């Protein structure tokens, strides 16, 4: 989809989480972005080596109308606190609406 | 946000030779400037690329310049095949599209 019919209601990932080192005992976030045509409820979610983190600590934004327009705007935080070496793995962002579910890129954790 | 947002990228597909095939992505703008769109294949301009550009000025009234290009291969050959990249700029800056790979079988 696009503008000319107003047509990308499933969300369309924007800003890819990045693959990221950190120390053991820091915090750590991954950050994904997407765009909608559609104002419908949303869904993130993240997982951790292809399992749902289903207590992860989010700060989830959403734009609606952007300047008065027709775009959706959602960005969704990770929050990891207090890092430990089992922290390490791959991690993906699922943001979904009833249109369909879209899947980030996965960006790898290394704990040192 | 003057430069161009990009809102929906152009995804990678498969085609068979002869057929007609689109490539479409979509930006958005607080700022109602002059708007360039350009397409490549292999980080190559494609300068007689035959192109449906479209601007959606102030759209509902609100304060959100909205645009789409879509990118037009008809008859396709095997020489079509490659990574297609959209561009979108104003003077402010260019904003570049994800790398759609096209297949012709
Ligand atoms: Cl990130
Ligand atoms: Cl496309
Ligand atoms: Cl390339
Ligand atoms: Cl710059």
């Amino acid at each position: 989809x696009g503008f000319v019919c107003d047509d990308f209601p499933k969300p369309q990932i924007t800003v890819q989480p990045e693959t990221q080192s950190a120390i053991k005992g820091s915090d750590v976030s991954f950050t994904c972005s997407a765009a909608s045509s559609s104002d419908s409820p949303m869904t993130f979610a993240w997982k951790k080596d292809n399992e749902a983190l289903q207590d992860a600590e989010m700060e989830n934004y959403a734009h609606l109308r952007a300047q008065g327009g027709e775009l959706m705007e959602y960005t969704t935080i990770l929050r990891l606190r207090n890092v430990e070496f089992t922290s390490e793995g791959k991690y993906q962002c699922v943001i979904s609406n009833h249109f369909g579910s879209s899947y980030s890129v996965k960006a790898k954790l290394t704990i040192n």
